[PDB]
């Protein structure tokens, strides 16, 4: 069965009241619905998915006509009117271990219902368009489950003799049955409010284990930062009186917006400096104001179907990366959004399961949760904003909201409301979601009379679902630079301006900046202006300029790339050829300007020091084999790191001098730990040797987890018993947290070492390790899985692992496993002796009984 978002029909029932009442007990759990149901096209089956255990089913009251078959209950003759239906489940939440629907975690129980886990809680019509109003009765052993919880108001409970409590919530605003939760357990509270901008307090909680509570803190600082935020930035304020969070350790996702209660994976939730590296601190902040987000951008206006996913996760994204800006360090914050599109999304939309922003298709929608739909998703959004300016944005949002508040709604209604708030035409701009694949943009510049002519070309490749690609509403944001390095106007459209957005909205069109009076060389594609690969014909000369002088951070930093992107081509070469490397000397001046450059933000400059990873370099190449572009890159970071060796002592200590012992997250100390972090991998490729004395002074430098994460991750790939030493010490100092743990066992995925395989295999039975739990399983797995050397290892080990561990992870956990085997998506461009080696894993992923839907669907994609 495949999905196709061609044969969307509305629901031919309504499901007005939700009436839940959990009886929990060891080990099972009874669930008593009672639902009110308006029949929408009269005498239709009434149809429910479901999977819990039935045990019995009513209408009006009496025994239903019904049958069971598959995932789906049906009752054939049902009255022409409103009636209830009663259906009566039970479930072992200790049994499961999918995390979907209700299961247990540390001895309390909790709920993941997006996008189809309530039809494993009860038989429902489980699909977003249909909204209702739930009232949530639970009932449990009081000292075993002193807290229990779901959606919205506590409106009454009470004591029974035998022990027993229980509890009433009612949430007053109807919701798709994904967006509904439950918790039950021994959890401890941290209490707070915020005071809304119309004078109303909202009482919040956070839910967390007893030993956790006091790593919190930041959590709660960051929702009251991220609610005052979304009044003052989009005038959206909260509505109801209270707002909970609850942290589980046992969690697929990052975290999960149910009205009022949201659940998220105690990684986006739980820091202290001691324990929390600052980049998890900036974690917490986003994804907190993410999930607070989504009270608008997906509850109070949800999604018609789930193919509309990115309607609610684009635009959330969107909302969250806008919050964090705000915050602090803008660009530096905006090129790192756009590092991990073109890192992690670009690959997506190059291989085998590239798909549009909107899907027209999908076998399990677990496999949709992608880069694509969120990254690709805010980016999409993002150029609504750079058409309209934010005014013309916060209007479009208005009437979105004025339109469609309370309702299940498209992409087409989102670009509607963009439209029509502004009378302007989009039309075009629908290709943004239905048309996968990266654009690729090829641009000349020519200065002739006064004008420069800027000619520009726009294809998009086929992708597997699709080979024909009409052209698309592309905006390029430009300048121009002098020989000096200078701004210089120029004329377009009118104005005269030092910048403009040039819209692109056919094949190949030519651009005239009128009035230049110097050599010119231009800057393109301004804050990236949209998600492309966009070539010009620069010289490093025009590179070494964009980058010393350009005004926008994006250009700046695209020319570093562009250079790195250059040297690593060469050292394919020459090592190709067996002859000497480069001497990159252009490159190496430039490195030095920036190393020398005092006038850099810290954490900018970090970044222009980063050299683009393995799957950018051999983006778009066929025949690949992995390791030859790894010794590349390596042979690159050895030369940068012996050659600036000294240098990379001095901006150390110039950092450690900035930071002045706050060792407290602030974006401000961040910034130079950042760029001190560098320093320490540079001079531990250089200078292995130095780990001894880092060993000597550990505790000294060991002052957060900033510093013992960037020590431990610049010697993790060295040869030293000491590197190893420290590993042991650090899994014995942090053994009783579990966020620390899952550290412990990326470092241990991720060495570039040549033991990794043997000590990875070690790890697995390491006491803390638990294969089904996915914060451990990611960690260490889903690490070695990335780390190129040993994935790829010429002898087949690295695959007949993974392909291993997605055979036995998809026995419990299909989510996670479907994501792992995305690790072979390079299967096709490989060299013939890995693609062979990689065919025959998938083969044998194919070839297990009962292998699930989520991973089948991907091996499919790359297989056939
Ligand atoms: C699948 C679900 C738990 C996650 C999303 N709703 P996000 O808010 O993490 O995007
Ligand atoms: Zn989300």
């Amino acid at each position: 069965t495949v999905h196709y978002l061609k044969d969307y029909q509305t629901p031919a029932y309504h499901i007005l009241k939700t009436d839940l009442h959990f009886d929990i007990n060891e080990p099972q759990t009874v669930v008593k619905s009672r639902l009110t149901v308006e029949p929408q096209r009269v005498g239709e089956p009434l149809v429910l998915d479901g999977s819990a255990k039935l045990l019995s089913v009513k209408i009006n009251g009496a025994a239903a006509d019904y049958v069971l078959e598959g995932e789906t209950l049906t009752i054939a003759g049902v009255p022409s009117e409103r009636f209830t239906v009663e259906v009566e489940t039970e479930i072992l939440p200790a049994e499961n271990k999918s995390l979907m629907g209700l299961y247990a975690s540390g001895g309390n129980l909790f709920t993941q219902c997006e996008p189809e886990g309530f039809r494993k809680i009860t038989f429902y019509i489980d699909r977003p368009d249909v909204m209702s109003k739930f009232t949530t009765t639970i009932v449990a052993d009081k000292k075993r489950y002193p807290v229990l919880l779901s959606n919205g108001n506590k409106i009454d409970g009470g004591e029974f003799s035998d022990g027993r409590h229980w509890v009433k919530w009612e949430d007053p605003f109807s919701k798709p049955s994904y967006l509904f939760a439950l918790v039950a357990g021994d959890l401890a509270v941290t209490e707070d409010y915020f005071t809304t901008m119309s004078g109303r307090n909202v009482k919040i909680e956070f839910y967390t284990t007893e030993a956790d509570k006091p790593k919190v803190g930041f959590a709660v600082e960051s929702l009251k930062n991220a609610m005052k935020w979304d009044e003052t930035r989009f005038g959206l304020e909260y509505d109801l009186d209270i707002f909970m969070v609850v942290a589980v350790g046992d969690f697929n996702m990052g975290a999960m917006e149910n009205k009022g209660l949201n659940i998220f994976n105690t990684k986006f939730v739980l820091a202290d400096s001691r324990t929390a590296t600052d980049t998890d601190f900036e974690g917490i902040e986003s994804v907190v104001g993410h999930e607070y987000f989504h009270n608008w951008t997906g509850n109070r206006v949800t999604c018609r179907d789930w193919f509309q996913l990115s309607l609610k996760e684009g635009l959330t994204v969107f909302r969250d990366q806008e919050f964090s800006g705000d915050r602090a360090s803008r660009a530096v914050r905006r090129i790192e959004n756009i590092r991990l599109l073109r890192q992690h999304q670009f690959p997506e939309d190059a291989g085998p399961t590239a798909h549009p922003v909107r899907p027209a298709s999908y076998e399990e929608m677990n496999n949709f949760y992608t880069m694509t739909v969120y990254e690709k998703g805010a980016e999409v959004v993002r150029m609504y904003h750079t058409l309209l300016g934010e005014e013309g944005f916060q209007k479009g949002m208005k009437l979105y909201f004025q339109r469609h508040d309370g309702q299940a709604v498209t992409c087409d209604d989102f670009r509607a409301a963009m439209a029509d708030a502004n009378g302007i035409n989009l039309d075009q701009f629908a290709l943004w979601y239905s048309q996968a694949g990266t654009p690729v943009l090829e641009a000349e510049g020519r200065l002739k009379n006064n004008i420069f002519e800027l000619t520009v070309k726009q294809t998009v490749p086929p992708t597997p679902d699709m080979t024909d690609k009409q052209p698309m509403m592309i905006p390029v944001k430009v300048g121009l630079l002098n020989r000096n390095g200078e701004a210089v106007a120029f004329d377009y459209q009118g104005k005269r301006a030092t910048e403009a957005v040039l819209l692109l909205t056919e094949a190949e069109q030519t651009f005239l900046l009128e009035g230049v009076t110097e050599a010119v060389v231009p800057s393109l594609l301004r804050g990236f202006s949209a998600p492309v690969h966009l070539n010009y014909p620069y010289s490093d000369d025009d590179l070494l300029l964009l980058l010393a002088h350009d005004s926008d951070a994006f250009t700046r930093w695209e020319a570093a790339q562009t250079l790195y992107r250059r040297a690593v081509a060469a050292n394919l070469a020459t090592l190709s050829d067996g002859v000497e490397l480069p001497k990159h000397e252009k490159l190496l001046a430039a490195v030095e300007k920036v190393i020398s450059d005092d006038l850099l933000d810290n954490a900018f400059k970090a970044l222009l020091l980063g050299v683009p990873s393995e799957a950018e370099l051999w983006d778009g190449a066929e025949n690949i084999d992995p390791l030859r572009y790894h010794q590349a890159r390596e042979a690159l970071l050895d030369t940068l790191a012996v050659h600036f060796l000294p240098k990379w002592h001095e901006l150390n200590r110039q950092a450690a001098k900035q930071e002045n012992q706050s060792y407290e997250y602030s974006p401000e100390a961040a910034g130079w730990r950042t760029l001190r972090n560098v320093c320490r991998a540079f001079v531990l490729r250089a200078d292995p040797a130095h780990i001894e004395t880092v060993a000597e002074k550990y505790g000294e430098m060991a002052q957060n987890m900033t510093h013992e994460w960037g020590i431990l991750s610049a010697v993790n790939g060295n040869e030293s018993d000491t590197r190893n030493r420290l590993l042991a010490q650090f899994a014995d100092k942090f053994s009783d947290d579990a966020l620390v743990m899952d550290k412990y066992f990326a470092l241990v995925g991720s060495s570039r070492r040549s033991d990794t395989l043997q000590q990875v295999r070690t790890a697995l039975q390491h006491p803390k390790f638990s294969l089904e739990n996915p914060n451990k399983a990611r960690s260490l797995i889903g690490s070695f899985s990335r780390n190129v050397p040993h994935f790829h290892a010429e002898d087949g080990s690295g695959y007949r692992f993974i392909a291993d561990k997605v055979i036995e992870i998809d026995r419990f956990n299909p989510q996670v496993a479907a994501r792992l085997v995305q690790a072979f998506n390079l299967c096709n461009k490989l060299e013939p002796h890995r693609k062979n080696l990689v065919k025959q894993a998938l083969q044998r992923i194919r070839a297990q009984e009962g292998l699930s839907k989520d991973v089948g669907e991907i091996v499919g994609k790359i297989l056939d």
